[PDB]
């Protein structure tokens, strides 16, 4: 660590803190994340996951019970980039080139058993070359998570991360967060009030779950047409079956990538401002 000076605070999560810094031996620029046993271990195997669209876990330094992980650096983050993309909105083929680049990264990991469990705008990061990356895996925001997680399932499945991009997808098309929750039963309701509220036709097994209560409002479904309206009728199926409430019947990462939608994906550039 006496190797790293900062230059500059990049901002925070729940976990820790995040720096720009430069390394004094190397000359290389880096982001440093600051955390206050099988832990390790696992971090560890995440140093071996290498992918093109995973920001790359360069080291990991624990001094003194305080825990430091190096990652390579990028300059732009997803949802600084949709807030200043804001009036115009993203160009079509880029957010498909996008979408197309980050099931890349998750049918990679799941292959490997790997789960990423926080997906969010904040989470993934850009370059000046058109690339996409996912970033700072788990091992606060509640507005990507999905109903398996929310209603007590504790063994729930690499399912979770495809419905979290589904959510991101949405917002990228509309300029509008799809589902933003404020509270666990506000973001259960925003989902029902939309999809409409689940039951054993749709979802077999849904009534045994740990939090499901019979007294929930009972809500009707709306149709894709009012919920993401500029997209083509390929992105419309694609999303829906993104988005099924049964985990068993949600579409998997590698069966996404040969949907009709990515029939003619292609790799623009992104106008930055750094
Ligand atoms: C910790 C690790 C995953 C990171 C690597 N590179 C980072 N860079 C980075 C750059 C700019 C912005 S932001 N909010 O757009 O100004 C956010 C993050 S974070």
């Amino acid at each position: 660590m006496e190797n790293f000076q900062k230059v500059e605070k990049i901002g925070e999560g729940t976990y820790g803190v995040v720096y720009k810094a430069r390394n004094k031996l190397t000359g290389e620029v880096v982001a440093l994340k600051k955390i206050r046993s099988t832990a390790i271990r696992e971090i560890s195997l995440l140093k071996e996951l290498n992918h093109p669209n995973i920001v790359k876990l360069l080291d990991v330094i624990h001094t003194e019970n305080k825990l430091y992980l190096v990652f390579e650096f990028l300059h732009q983050d997803l949802k600084k980039f949709m807030d200043a993309s804001a009036l115009t909105g993203i160009p079509l083929p880029l957010i498909k080139s996008y979408l197309f680049q980050l099931l890349q990264g998750l049918a990679f990991c799941h292959s490997h058993r790997v789960l990423h469990r926080d997906l969010k705008p904040q989470n993934l990061l850009i370059n000046t070359e058109g690339a996409i990356k996912l970033a700072d895996f788990g091992l606060v925001t509640l507005w990507y998570r999905a109903p398996e997680i929310l209603l007590g399932c504790k063994y729930y499945s690499t399912a979770v991360d495809i419905w979290s991009l589904g959510c991101i997808f949405a917002e990228m098309v509309t300029r509008r967060a799809l589902f933003p929750g404020d509270s666990e039963i506000d973001q259960l309701f925003r989902i029902f009030r939309t999809l409409g509220t689940p039951d054993e036709v749709v979802w077999p097994g849904v009534t045994s779950m740990p939090d499901y209560k019979p007294s929930f409002p009972k809500w009707a479904r709306q149709d894709f047409s009012k919920v993401v309206p500029p997209l083509d009728e390929d992105g419309r199926s694609l999303l829906s079956q993104m988005l099924h409430y049964d985990p068993n019947k949600r579409i998997s990462a590698k069966a996404a990538l040969a949907h009709p939608f990515f029939q003619d994906v292609t790799k623009p550039v992104p106008h930055l401002r750094l």
